[PDB]
């Protein structure tokens, strides 16, 4: 029916942003706290149409039902980061341990964002890679307010899946 996408990380490293450019094209420079929401796209699915839903999550540890209600339902996976913040990374290791008990073939994606503010840079790319190798999941830097790497983003996920065909 439809191929679900869900993104997660820490509060302020842009998940919302980077759904948002992918989706809409827009990108703003207010923050916004979020709780969920959901966006459809539709996209090539086989030999047929579907829609990709994706589902922006928050970064607020007080609804963790919500959180493994969200895991449990998603096939696909965005663990983002912001390059300006190890702590931001830090706080991904969680979660990834509740995909895989609540899992048990999935395309997972760490990504750097505000890969723009280099200069401030706390997360080494090498070290981002090191961990992505072993989590066994791909790892890609990204801004969304550049739109560096944000469709990119989105293709290479889904041009992991193996168990669907499915494409932008
Ligand atoms: N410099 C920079 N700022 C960004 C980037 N992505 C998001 N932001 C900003 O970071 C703040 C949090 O972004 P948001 O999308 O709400 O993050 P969320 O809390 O993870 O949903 C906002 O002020 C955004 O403008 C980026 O790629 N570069
Ligand atoms: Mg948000």
């Amino acid at each position: 029916n439809d191929y679900r996408v869900a993104v997660f990380g820490a509060g302020g490293v842009g998940k919302s942003s980077l759904v948002l450019r992918f989706v809409k094209g827009t990108f703003r420079e207010s923050y916004i706290p979020t709780v969920e929401d959901t966006y459809r796209q539709v996209i090539s699915c086989d030999k047929s149409i579907c829609t990709l839903q994706i589902t922006d999550t928050t970064g607020s540890h007080q609804f963790p039902a919500m959180q493994r209600l969200s895991i449990s339902k998603g096939h696909a996976f965005i663990l983002v980061y912001s390059i300006t913040s190890r702590q931001s990374l830090e706080e991904l290791k969680p979660i990834y341990e509740q995909i895989c008990e609540i899992k048990g073939s999935i395309p997972i994606m760490l990504v750097g964002n505000k890969c723009d503010e280099s200069p401030s840079r706390e997360v080494q790319s090498s070290e981002a890679e090191a961990l992505a190798r072993t989590w066994k999941c791909a790892f890609m830097e990204t801004s969304a307010k550049l739109n560096h790497n944000v469709k990119e983003l989105f293709q290479e996920l889904l041009n992991l899946e193996k168990r669907r065909t499915v494409s932008l």
